[PDB]
């Protein structure tokens, strides 16, 4: 059945599966990975990546964690750095994020061209150009930059930006953005260690609701 | 179409056959064909299959005719059937409906039902339901029987005008006794009979916390 | 030739939390939650209480074959609980979380429980460690006990007095399987309870029983 089956959730939602859920594709070397498919939002097709739904799991992890993915099918989850390459290694996916805040405030932000380089390229990210959304623009910031975690620093500060905030991602500098950080429920104290987008709500407020979910553009 | 003789039906074959926990299966409608439906084993006795839910307002049931047709919503939180579904999965033969209800103070109300059956698209996705049989929300859905199915981009009721803008909502609609897939607005509400509102459960400003409409051959 | 624990699923590179099907020693196919994060992963999980949604007082016919929801709080079956550890040794963690969201764990070198016809009797092992203490060795070889079905030590029914279902002694220290009675409670030990952990009045939020083979 790697012949016979679907390979992204656009794919399926193309074959009558109009239903958001965990559905299984192949890749492209014929691997069967499930896949959490979006089918609800801004067309459907969509295959998710990351999810924070309640802070049940722990986002604080190391290299090797991030690498193969952990979490729950069942609420929050990283996909995993692998599984994310490979499925934007060949060809053009786009980006959406998603976020809501505990007010009930959907925001959301698109982007062109999505795409993160394999682990000896330390998961480096190459974004496309912004979009549009509500969200406003808080990853252009980030791109050319690799994937660090709290026991591999790969930012570009001279101090350890994933201890510093508290999570995992394409720092620089640190970041604009923090959506693996600690879900801190709305406000809080702790500079920028929550669930952060700066043109969204700011470097002190953490969303009820995170998603990065990638389609076949 | 005809009753497929080669697979599991229902949701209650399904139980019969020793799958006793709620979760999403998979079944093969007369056609024979297979859709993945939520599976209601717990209540009642068992053996439901569900074609709606509400629960944490983290889906907008208010959509047009076409998104009405198809299902939308998610297998982890809420969700609608669809019509085509719903209509070849009732309308081949006798199936009981059954509603759960609850309140944000955390009690249960329901509502058996002798028959269930939407018409297809070409028909209006016409309800024909049968008699109220018991269950605490009185809401004896007489009414709405013999009803098209009204969403936002259509129009079709009781009432010149959108019953569905008006409303916020989609349903069988002078112009509605229950509101079920109208906007989770959380609790009592001021505005009027446009939450998630039962009739003779919490009037027209009380909007439940969780809501499901089910299904067991009868 | 296809996976009989959450510990092969694991090994296959199935990393996520979830439900799998596995094969039990007969064949017969079982889905179940596979528990990939806690402790090293590999986790299958009989027993999940998460918010209080699900009747679990409940009789033997029915925690014989299981109920609830895969999409929430769950019993496996004890049936199904026994073919899962009918010879091989399993460890036993018990996960428990407060409603202050702190964690309190519990693990026992071994787990078995006998079939039906033995009354699915508590067979344990030593307990190796664990923030909430040991609250289940007090159980070691006690039979099963539902409302309609007295097996306890006590001349009255336990089950019924705790609103529970368990190896009921005389009658407990733990009782996972009561009442959801969310944080203290004034009401005694008939909460989900854990003696060593917070008590007999304080009620948890989460609480989950995982087997892994030893
Ligand atoms: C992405 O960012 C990199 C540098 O950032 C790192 O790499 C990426 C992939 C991530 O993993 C990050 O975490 C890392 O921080 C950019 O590299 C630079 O590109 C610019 C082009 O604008 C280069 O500028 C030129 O360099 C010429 C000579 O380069 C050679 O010598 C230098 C040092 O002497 C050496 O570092 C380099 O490798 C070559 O050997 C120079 O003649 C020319 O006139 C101009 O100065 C710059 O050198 C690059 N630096 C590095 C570290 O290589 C990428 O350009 C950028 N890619 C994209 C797609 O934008
Ligand atoms: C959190 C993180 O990335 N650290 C993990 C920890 O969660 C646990 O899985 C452990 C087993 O020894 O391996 C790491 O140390
Ligand atoms: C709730 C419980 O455990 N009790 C059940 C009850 O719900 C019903 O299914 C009955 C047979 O009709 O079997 C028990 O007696
Ligand atoms: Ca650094
Ligand atoms: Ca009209
Ligand atoms: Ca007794």
């Amino acid at each position: 059945p790697c012949l016979t089956g679907p390979r992204t959730c656009k794919d399926l939602l193309d074959r009558g599966h109009f239903l958001s859920g965990w559905h299984t594709i192949y890749l492209p070397d014929c691997r069967p990975l499930t896949v959490l498919c979006d089918m609800d939002t801004d067309g459907g097709g969509w295959t998710v990546f990351q999810r924070r739904v309640d802070g049940s799991v722990d986002f604080y992890r190391d290299w090797a964690t991030y690498k193969q993915g952990f979490g729950s099918r069942l609420g929050e989850f990283w996909l995993g750095n692998d599984n994310i390459h490979a499925l934007t290694a060949q060809g053009t996916s786009e980006l959406r994020t998603d976020l809501v805040d505990f007010e009930d405030n959907y925001q959301f932000a698109k982007y062109r061209s999505f795409k993160v380089a394999d682990e000896a390229e330390k998961y480096n990210l190459v974004l496309g150009a912004f979009v549009e959304g509500s969200a406003g623009d808080s990853l252009t910031f980030h791109n050319n930059q690799s994937f660090s975690t709290k026991d591999q620093d790969n930012d570009l500060n001279t101090g350890n930006c994933a201890v510093m905030f508290q999570g995992a991602w394409w720092y620089k500098n640190c970041h604009t953005s923090n959506l693996n950080g600690r879900y801190l429920r709305g406000t809080h104290g702790s500079f920028a260690n929550g669930i952060n987008w700066k043109s969204g709500k700011g470097y002190n407020y953490s969303y009820k609701v995170s998603e990065m979910k990638v389609r076949p553009a």
